């Protein structure tokens, strides 16, 4: 729309806002001459059901975790008019089919923006069983019937731990958020991240870990602790954990921004801060993430949701849509290098 549309149109027409304003409010108030010109001139001015999108997380977290909020409002701005329903699916090991089954049917939607979630997931069987128009964000990969959109992790992180090596970093700590089904907080064992079904962790885990063994790194030394729960809370737990129990990592590459400003709560509550006592890099480039000015990786999270909610309305309108989109990052070089 923007700003001063009313006294543009006055401006044009040599008339007061309030004249344009009786064209809309007050027809009575002018000729029925006036009145059209003042309509036809907004014009040359270029002046139903609903969807849903499937968290496998608190429904808090779709106004908690910044960056989820930067994706819905991209989705918000595909759906225009459209009702957009937050699914609240539960991420623990215990869900069957039947459980998952019953929410998705449950589910009064047109079509489904699947957002972040594990491969595997009984969630995305039940929408496939209820054959409900589906498009697929960050992940699960390779679905099929599923358009897809992400950024390669595995690339998108490499200009992250690249940077730390340059720095000359190489005791180097990693930090991640869920990694599959079964609860785990803490040390990730090789196991655990080799049997990872939450892509995206599990990617951006391995192409950062590629960047340090190419630099002479040995895996087995390069400790990696995570949080099942992404909070404010276990982003601050899982860091304290981590440089609590190796005090001798010079820098930590974090998986999500959320995990580094965790890491920045905690070197605050030591005394310490960074750069100066430690080196940390993020991925997502929240608006937060920016104020700081952390090394991170910017991935478009509001186009990727607008994208997201536009594939989908092309699929429910049967229109054609790619089945795989590759969004792209930039590095952000920052200020917690050194």
């Amino acid at each position: 729309q923007q700003y001063g549309t009313l006294a543009s149109i006055a401006a044009k027409l040599g008339i007061s806002r309030t004249t344009v304003s009786n064209a809309y409010n007050r027809p009575e108030q002018l000729s029925a001459e006036l009145r059209q010109r003042i309509l036809d001139t907004a014009e040359d001015m270029g002046y139903a059901g609903a969807i849903g999108v499937l968290l496998t997380e608190d429904l808090t977290y779709a106004f908690e975790d910044m960056a989820s909020v930067d994706f819905l409002a991209g989705v918000a701005q595909a759906a225009g008019d459209t009702q957009l329903t937050l699914i609240p699916a539960s991420p623990a090991s215990s869900v069957d089919h039947v459980s998952a089954q019953q929410l998705v049917n449950n589910a009064a939607v047109d079509g489904v923006v699947i957002y972040s979630v594990a491969k595997g997931d009984p969630h995305i069987d039940a929408i496939r069983a209820r054959g409900l128009p589906a498009v697929i964000a960050d992940q699960p990969a390779r679905e099929e019937g599923m358009p897809f959109i992400a950024p390669n992790n595995r690339k998108a992180i490499a200009p992250a731990a690249q940077a730390l090596i340059d720095a000359g970093h190489r005791k180097i700590g990693i930090l991640s958020i869920r990694l599959d089904r079964a609860n785990n907080d803490g040390e990730v064992t090789r196991e655990r991240l080799e049997n990872a079904q939450y892509q995206v962790q599990r990617d951006r885990v391995r192409g950062a870990m590629e960047v340090f063994i190419e630099a002479g790194i040995d895996p087995g030394t390069v400790p990696i602790m995570e949080c099942w729960i992404n909070n404010r809370q276990h982003n601050f737990e899982v860091a304290k954990e981590l440089l609590e129990t190796h005090p001798d990592l010079t820098a930590v590459l974090c998986t999500v921004d959320a995990l580094a400003f965790g890491v920045l709560e905690y070197l605050k509550s030591v005394g310490k801060s960074a750069p100066a006592d430690l080196s940390l890099t993020g991925f997502d480039g929240t608006h937060m993430a920016l104020a700081r000015d952390l090394t991170t990786v910017i991935q478009p999270n509001k186009l990727k949701g607008f994208k997201a909610g536009e594939t989908l309305l092309k699929m429910i309108d049967k229109e054609y849509v790619e089945p795989e989109v590759e969004l792209e990052t930039s590095f952000h070089p920052g200020s917690t290098v050194a």
